[PDB]
């Protein structure tokens, strides 16, 4: 019951993914693939916020569907609740992708 | 259902809006026109709130009605939610205005 | 009804107070008169929390009953919720007083 | 019936309990004995959370059951909900132990 309030930490993950993968200074920074600036604006979000890890990702997969989701891993240790937005241009194409993670022991 | 949860954000984006607008140190900087300690003194809220934008406004609208409000623009990857408040004097009159964005995927 | 929910800034303030109060950092710097601590351990709460204001404040009200509770003073472009707790020793005599200020427009 | 609500705050150290431990640089950093690291990845956090203390832990208790609770202490100046879970590595082996600590006033 009290571990069934999965959606308490997947509803964190889900909003937190689609605000920073919208974020304009990331935007620019994937486009630009300026791995500085985005390693500059996502060190801060990992102690700000309760989140076991964040990534961002590019269009093709690399490690700097227009739909965002909730990804469930169950294994090992409890499981995973990582939210995930997509990037998007000004023309709404698959830039890159943002990945929250979450972890529930 | 899970996505018409826009007050969920929307509060968040107002409660904000309102906080911020209400710091004496930005009230003080607005009307010094203190650029600087404006940009001091909110990069940091960018990180630390799940907001895709932060914006302070000028009594004109430049870009450094009493009443606080939500305002929501469909279209495109979503919709953004902005809660918007007025920056006040002692006096109450609008000297500036706040506006937190938001977006949801 | 919206504007009703001040008991979701009072929690807020609340919960905030009993918890900055109570901190031995804060709790070793009020003691020794370490308003230069203090000060490092309130400025980055400050940007952090959705908050207008914070206060730290000694045990005669000096501007660095062993109950904790929440202010409300309407007038003037709203009103301010305050919540407020007291700074305990390991005795629990009471030696300061933390209130962190919100405001509803 | 407001101060019943130890589950508000008691819940909050709970995650937060389960994502600090489950952070790859803290779990690289309690491995290595990395105290300097460990310092640079939880004071942030301090004055982030509106968390009384936090602690890290080794698997015997020094002060740098593969589940996660709260633990509640009465006495003196109200009473200290603290979320504790395990720091685990890859086969799950308990090589740590976090902490985080409330207070309720």
């Amino acid at each position: 019951t009290e571990e069934r309030l999965h959606y308490q930490v997947g509803q964190r993950a889900l909003i937190q993914a689609m605000q920073i993968s919208a974020m304009p200074e990331l935007v620019e920074a994937v486009q630009k693939r300026d791995l500085a600036r985005i390693k500059a604006l996502i060190d801060p979000m990992r102690s700000f916020s309760d989140a076991t890890y964040i990534t961002v990702g590019d269009a093709s997969g690399q490690r700097l569907n227009a739909k965002s989701y909730v990804s469930v891993r169950k294994g090992s240790l409890g499981s995973s609740l990582r939210g995930k937005s997509p990037i998007q241009d000004a023309t709404g194409k698959v830039i890159g992708i943002v990945s929250v993670g979450y972890t529930i022991e």
